[PDB]
DNA sequence: CGGAATCCTTCCCCC
DNA sequence: GGGGGAAGGATTC
């Protein structure tokens, strides 16, 4: 079982360098505006040269450019990245029919049989990593392993343009001595809880009954950790389908009446349906933000498919459910469907 | 800020 | 007891 796991080098970021050469080496901060005042909003995500002084995905753009004033900020354009991952996600392709696209920038291949052992996969991905530096000026990070989870431990370890191999003998190491936080799944909150039961590294996992565990964190991520630490975990590289699309936008004054949100409800709606092109949902969400960043949610699954006069008409239902329901200002407010037909 | 998958809890109808 | 499904949250990347 030999996993190869490609990770695209900060990806938003790279894609505006490759269409803007000239701003290579320069540190580059693609943002999101929200509306709400001048630069309020969040990093996308930024180039190496501007992370490595503290400007990240998820920070304030405002706090980003008092770090560095003088950075390129360029508003995201998440459409343009989308159409570019997918041709490199087809060039993967021809290294593998068996693969799985696991986000705008990550797949994992199974490349078993094309390819005998770790000094041949490690020459599959220097082929791969050429190929796409050639063929769209992208650099990316590749992870080799036996499963899908240390595969991408892999490319985490070898980031930026990098590439890794985590063989067997290093995969047992990594069970005793990877800190837990840096298993993928494991995130701030869940790193908190396994502290609280002492588990700081995967070994852990098994000095601990199992019911105790899966009372802290749940069955799934439960049986999840302790098959890695038992180094057997071998989950298949599967061809994912989208579940659900959706939108939400930031106002631009936090609200509670009906008639200031419904043009944002609306707007959402209406870029919704043209992302579903020909996609019939029959269930609709109502997402909120509130003003505390809480996320409230009201839906309907119809026996049908819902047309956009119904899903105009419904929105408006279950966002009154969420004013009835929650005495908070709305921050944030946007739509998800579901449940193709 | 933003898009989406998977998982958890509760509640429900009913064999 | 338990299957099957929906709803509203929680959590991750
Ligand atoms: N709007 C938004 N987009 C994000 C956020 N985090 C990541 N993304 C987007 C932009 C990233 O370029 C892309 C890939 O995620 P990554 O975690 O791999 O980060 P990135 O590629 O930027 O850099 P990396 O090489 O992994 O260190 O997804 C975020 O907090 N907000
Ligand atoms: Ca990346
Ligand atoms: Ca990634
Ligand atoms: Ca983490
Ligand atoms: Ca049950």
């Amino acid at each position: 079982m030999i996993v190869l796991f490609v990770d695209f080098d900060y990806f938003y970021a790279q894609v505006e360098e490759v269409l803007n050469p000239s701003l290579k080496g320069k540190p580059v901060v693609v943002c999101v505006f929200s509306g709400r005042f001048e630069d309020s909003g969040a990093v996308a995500t930024a180039n190496y040269e501007a992370r490595k002084f503290g400007v990240k995905a998820g920070i304030p753009i405002v706090e980003a450019k008092k770090i560095l004033p003088n950075a390129v900020y360029l508003p995201m354009r998440k459409e343009v990245y989308q159409q570019v991952s997918s041709r490199i996600m087809n060039l993967l392709r021809e290294y593998s029919e068996k693969i799985e696209i696991a986000s705008i920038d990550e797949a994992y291949l199974d490349i078993s049989d094309k390819v005998r052992d770790y000094r041949e996969a490690y020459n599959l991905g220097l082929e791969i990593k050429n190929k796409i530096l050639e063929k769209e000026k992208i650099t990316v990070t590749v992870g080799i392993s036996k499963n899908k989870v240390f595969a991408k431990i892999a490319a985490d370890m070898a980031k930026p343009n990098g590439i890794k191999v985590i063989d067997d003998e290093e995969v047992k190491r990594l069970i005793r001595e990877l800190d837990i936080a840096d298993v993928p799944g494991i995130g701030n909150i869940t790193a908190e809880k396994l502290k609280k039961l002492g588990i700081n590294k995967l070994v852990d996992t098994l000095s601990i009954e199992f019911d105790k565990l899966k009372g802290m964190i749940g069955e799934a991520k439960a049986k999840y950790l302790i098959s890695l630490a038992r180094d057997e975990y071998n989950e298949p590289i599967r061809t994912r389908v989208r579940k659900s699309i959706g939108r939400i936008v930031t106002m631009k004054r936090n609200s509670r009446n009906l008639e200031e949100i419904k043009p944002y409800l609306f707007r959402a709606i209406e870029e919704s349906y043209y992302k579903l092109d020909k996609r019939i949902p029959k269930a609709i969400h109502v997402v909120a933000v509130t003003e505390d960043l809480d996320i409230v949610s009201r839906g309907r699954t119809f026996p049908h498919g819902i047309s956009k006069e119904t899903a105009y008409s419904e929105s408006v239902k279950l966002l009154q459910k969420i004013l009835e329901e929650d005495e908070r200002k709305i921050r944030r407010i946007g739509v998800r469907f579901s449940k193709f037909i």
